């Protein structure tokens, strides 16, 4: 369960330097050689431990150990030593495999990133989707939510974005917020005197996640549902948009903030055609939708995002900004649309 | 090159592996099998196209697969894996001629979205990269250690104390200061003299041609009518500034994590010839170290209160978009 690593770029010789450190530490060998391929050598301990010894062809030297830690650091040691005196080299941090706590969280853009977890404070799964809080060290808290890190404690970026970073003025306005279990936004909007904010969050188990263990994201926002200028709502946000719309409420503020995937009971492209159609509906000619879009890099996923800007009963227009948001690791996208003036 | 994985956690190993080695053999991979008394077992399997795969079985359900592979058989183990009762990291790219793993300062393995080596040379000093990044532009790496994006103009704005002080008319040193991002924003400010001690030409060279993002045009000259780049050690020139009794409004120390020398008392000695070279009432600014390395920032904090004279100092988190870590920024200055 810890797999260490060590890779050697050069410009049989390197076997029969380095089988010599195997057979000191009592490992029995055993050989694979290829037409071409060079060789794979494969050592077994009798502790369970083992290293994998792959030598290319054109001097590419990659060896690799599983599992007393100390052991195989120093025998990766002695595999270095052993290397300067037979002549680039890489020796990534050894990648803990079944551990009891889980630091691997892939960013969007598929690249892997180890982060600085140390407990595993909730991981439940609802009717919806699994719900992890997982701890971070610099980051505090971190909500992940079907494997996607959506906001951890030191996220605030997040938050100042998705309200239009600073351009907007809050104050009595009516505010819609689709989402947003965490809290993260509805507890800064609160702070700035809106005449109503209404976020409609379907999964009640998110919300007690991020009660007991985001405080430093949601501060006590989340405690009472209703509150003196909110109200949060257990329900599906598609049916509510339905109901604001047949009754022609309208709001100032849209603000998209489900998960990557929204979470349906009732294509993926159609789902979120379907929101952006639905919240035009309920928002003022005047005002403003913002949403999260993707990271920078996954420029296909947002150029068909935008298809179904255009897709819509009314015509409308955007404006993109990349921001930082610490815990992600990537670039992040924030939309504003807003409909064309008649 | 190309090293996959995937990882079964669970609550018989026998049976997993008899379940498992015909999708194995259906591809025509020779298997050797190592059985222990009570450690489970070691499946090898070889493709005659240099491709191979181990299969370790632990006897508490931990069920570990690798390959490499200069897939479908990771998707084809999945489907059998689920009737017999799961992690699936990114594979590792194992000696690329592009490099994509830039480990932070705390220890962590991250993956860069690097598509390019721009520059790759030594210096007499250290080893300089330039590597593009699609959402960072272009990133300096010195020694492997990642210094500056053309992205991170949050790191030269925290270095220079996040829009609090006021340069006009000020007298100010820069200790490294290479990729010429704090001196690209600094002669902005209409300020009297801003002078740099960077050791390293080549670093200079190199950020004048690739980092224009985060330096502009100002590498392109190193006198200008407010400024001045000395190309030496900074420490005999601080010591030569004491000598003459040259003092600064603000001294910048913009260097390396472990500062270039022809551990500890060697960033207490550049604290103590930075100090010599201050006013009574102006500021250091420096880098520390990102928020996790705790030991090592109070190690820091320790040799704050070391020094010739009494100082204060303050901290803040800041958030640098290459880094993948927070880091945190002093601020140090003379006891009234
Ligand atoms: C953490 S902010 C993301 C939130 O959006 C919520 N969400 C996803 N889909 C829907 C939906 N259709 N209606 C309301 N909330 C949703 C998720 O349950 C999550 O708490
Ligand atoms: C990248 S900005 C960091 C810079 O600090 C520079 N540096 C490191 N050590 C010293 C030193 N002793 N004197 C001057 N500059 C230095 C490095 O050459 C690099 O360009």
């Amino acid at each position: 369960s810890r797999h260490s690593t060590l890779d050697f770029m050069l410009g049989e010789t390197i076997l029969k330097g380095l089988q010599s450190i195997f057979q000191e530490q009592g490992m029995a060998e055993s050989v694979h050689t290829w037409q071409d391929h060079g060789y794979l050598a494969t050592y077994t301990n009798k502790n369970g431990s083992f290293a994998n010894l792959r030598i290319y062809p054109h001097g590419l030297v990659l060896l690799d150990l599983q599992s007393g830690k100390e052991e195989i650091d120093s025998i990766l040691n002695k595999v270095e030593e052993r290397m300067k005196e037979l002549s680039r080299v890489k020796r990534l941090p050894p990648i803990v495999r079944g551990g009891a706590i889980d630091r691997y969280w892939p960013t969007a853009d598929g690249r892997l990133v180890e982060y600085d977890i140390d407990e595993v404070v909730y991981d439940e799964d609802s009717p919806y989707q699994n719900i992890k809080i997982l701890h971070s060290k610099q980051f505090g808290n971190i909500l992940i939510l079907s494997g996607d890190v959506n906001l951890a404690e030191s996220d605030l970026a997040y938050t100042r974005a998705i309200m239009g970073s600073g351009k907007e003025d809050y104050t009595g306005k009516d505010v819609l917020i689709l989402g947003g279990g965490d809290g993260g936004i509805l507890c800064e909007i609160v702070k700035l005197k809106p005449k109503m904010v209404t976020m409609v969050e379907i999964d009640q188990m998110v919300i007690d996640g991020c009660k007991k263990y985001m405080r430093k994201t949601c501060g006590d926002v989340l405690d009472n549902l209703k509150g003196d200028c909110y109200q949060v709502l257990i329900e599906d946000c598609i049916p509510v948009l339905k109901r604001y719309a047949k009754e022609g409420r309208e709001f100032d503020y849209v603000i998209n903030d489900l998960t990557a995937v929204p979470i349906s009971t009732s294509s993926t492209w159609e789902f979120l055609r379907l929101i952006l159609d639905l919240s035009m509906k309920v928002l003022k000619q005047d005002g403003k939708y913002f949403t999260q879009g993707n990271c920078v890099n996954l420029t296909e996923a947002l150029s068909l995002y935008e298809e179904q800007l255009g897709r819509l009963y009314c015509p409308v227009e955007f404006s993109k900004e990349i921001v930082c948001v610490p815990s992600y690791l990537e670039l992040w996208v924030f939309y504003t649309v807003w409909k064309k003036a008649k």
